[PDB]
C-alpha cells in the first residue's frame, strides 16, 4: 500500500481517477488521505504517517521544511492551476493602452506573481537582481507601459472584469467562479508555483517512488490530464504538452 496525502479537490482527483488504477497494474494498492487544511499534510509525512503528498509548491514547501526542520523533498511535478490574465474592459492584448488598467490579488505572494507576468508581457518591467519570490510595487523600474494596477482580494477578481481592461484570476478561484482557464489571454510562464509532490528524504530513492513518479509522467496520465485539467500548467518535463 502506498499512501498519499492530497488537498480536498484536483490533486485527490487525479489520485481516484488515473494514478489509482495506474499503480495497480505495478502490484500497488493506493491509499487516499484527504486534508482539508495546509499545515497537517507534511507533517503527517514526516510522521510516517503518508508516504507521499501531493498539495504545496516548492517555495511552500521550502518554508514549510526550514521552520518545522522536516527532512522531507520535493519529487516531481503534477499539473497545475494556473495565474492567468482574463480580458476586461478589453479582449486582447495589443489593445492595451497606456495608463491600462488591470486588477491583481493583493496577497504579497500573488501579487509578485503577476508583477513577474507583466514583465514577462513586456508592460512592466523589474529591478535586476531582485528575488522574484517577493517582487513588489517597489521593484518597478520602468513602468513602460504605465500600467494601473488594481489591487483587490484574490476572490473578489472575478467580478472586477468590468471594472478593469483586464484581470488576472488566479486558477483556484476562476475554476469556483465559472471561469474557463483556456479564456485566459496569458497565462502565468513561470514553473516557480506549480505543484509538487513530496516525500521524506529517506525515500527518495526508492523503489516505488519511481513507479509513482513513472505514474504521473506516463502516457495515460498525461492524456487524462489534458481531458480533465484543460488549460492546467503542465509539469516542465511535459515540453508544454
Amino acid at each position: 500500500e502506498i499512501v498519499f496525502g492530497t488537498t480536498v479537490g484536483d490533486f485527490g482527483d487525479m489520485v481516484k481517477e488515473q494514478i489509482q488504477a495506474e499503480l495497480e497494474k505495478k502490484g500497488y494498492t493506493v491509499k487516499l488521505v484527504e486534508f482539508t487544511d495546509y499545515v497537517r499534510p507534511n507533517l503527517a509525512l514526516a510522521e510516517g504517517e503518508l508516504d507521499i503528498n501531493v498539495f504545496q509548491h516548492k517555495p511552500y514547501l521550502d518554508d514549510f521544511k526550514k521552520e518545522h526542520n522536516l527532512d522531507i523533498t520535493e519529487v516531481f511535478q503534477v499539473p497545475t492551476a494556473p495565474l492567468g490574465l482574463y480580458p476586461g474592459k478589453l479582449k486582447s492584448l495589443e489593445e492595451v493602452k497606456d495608463g491600462s488598467t488591470v486588477s491583481a490579488p493583493n496577497d504579497p505572494s500573488n501579487f509578485a506573481r503577476v508583477l513577474v507576468m507583466l514583465d514577462e508581457l513586456g508592460w512592466i518591467k523589474l529591478k535586476d537582481g531582485i528575488n522574484p519570490l517577493t517582487a513588489s510595487k517597489a521593484d518597478i523600474a520602468e513602468n513602460l507601459k504605465n500600467i494601473k494596477i488594481v489591487e483587490l482580494e484574490a476572490a473578489q477578481l472575478p467580478r472586477s472584469r468590468a471594472d478593469v481592461d483586464f484581470a488576472v484570476v488566479n486558477g483556484n478561484y476562476a475554476i469556483s467562479s465559472g471561469m474557463k482557464l483556456t479564456e485566459a489571454l496569458f497565462q502565468e510562464p513561470s514553473f516557480a508555483y506549480v505543484a509538487w509532490s513530496a516525500v521524506k528524504t529517506a525515500d527518495k530513492d526508492s523503489q516505488w517512488l519511481k513507479d509513482v513518479t513513472e505514474a504521473y509522467n506516463s502516457d495515460a496520465f498525461k492524456a487524462y490530464a489534458h481531458k480533465r485539467f484543460e488549460g492546467y500548467k503542465s509539469p516542465a518535463a511535459w515540453n508544454e504538452g
